């Protein structure tokens, strides 16, 4: 049972770290940021986030940020896996468009 506060705190730090790896068009992920992204995502991968938390905290959008090609493949997969679990109660057609690797 994850809290709204923890989900919100994790969300901003993920978005802040995303902004640091965006140089405009180039994605540049340092070793330290790479480990921070995996650490933040890992902290959410076991969280049974409810649907009300998904919309309220926007944690799905924060994790969705890292579905972009510029980011490392294993991190893109990790983010897709976490969102796939959180969206597990939606039809496959809906999930496919939520999990689409973006640009």
């Amino acid at each position: 049972d994850v809290t709204n506060a923890t989900l919100e705190t994790t969300g901003k730090e993920l978005t802040e770290t995303y902004m640091e790896c965006l140089n405009g068009d180039v994605v540049e992920v340092s070793i330290a940021n790479e480990e921070r992204i995996v650490s933040l995502l890992s902290s959410l991968a076991s969280a049974n986030v409810t649907l009300k938390q998904l919309i309220g905290t926007k944690i799905g959008v924060a994790v969705g940020q890292f579905l972009s090609d510029g980011f490392p493949p294993h991190i893109v997969r990790f983010s897709k896996g976490i969102l796939d679990y959180w969206f597990r109660q939606l039809p496959e057609e809906v999930q496919k468009q939520l999990l689409a690797k973006r640009a």
